[PDB]
């Protein structure tokens, strides 16, 4: 198997996410005017159309790259948004949960494919 196949897994695992209504909170950079405080609590912040226009550009130099910034989206979710009774807390663990189920296998097959 390829060395380069997890730029493509990744785009398809990303345009996934992007299209369900789970995303949408994550989709772009928090609008600070909306949530004046974000960075009060968050000290750096990541979102979904930044991971991708990172993946696009070739600034991931391999898979776990990107897997720290997408892990970062959920992190920051959970500091800025504690509670369980919110539908974002909801909403992020479900998609936190989704992508950590297809990326396993986008590591695992990098990993082996740095074996051949």
């Amino acid at each position: 198997y390829d060395i380069q196949a997890w730029k493509k897994q990744c785009e398809e695992l990303l345009n996934l996410i992007f299209q369900c209504e789970d995303s949408e909170p994550f989709r772009q950079p928090v609008d600070l005017l909306e949530y004046p405080d974000y960075r009060d609590i968050i000290d750096t912040p990541m979102d979904f159309a930044t991971v991708r226009e990172t993946l696009e550009a070739g600034n991931y130099e391999s898979p776990m790259e990107l897997c720290k910034d997408v892990r970062l989206i959920f992190s920051n979710s959970k500091a800025y948004t504690p509670s369980k009774r919110s539908r974002i807390y909801s909403m992020s663990l479900r998609l936190s949960a989704f992508f950590e189920e297809h990326i396993s296998s986008v590591l695992s097959d990098y990993k082996s494919a740095l074996r051949f």
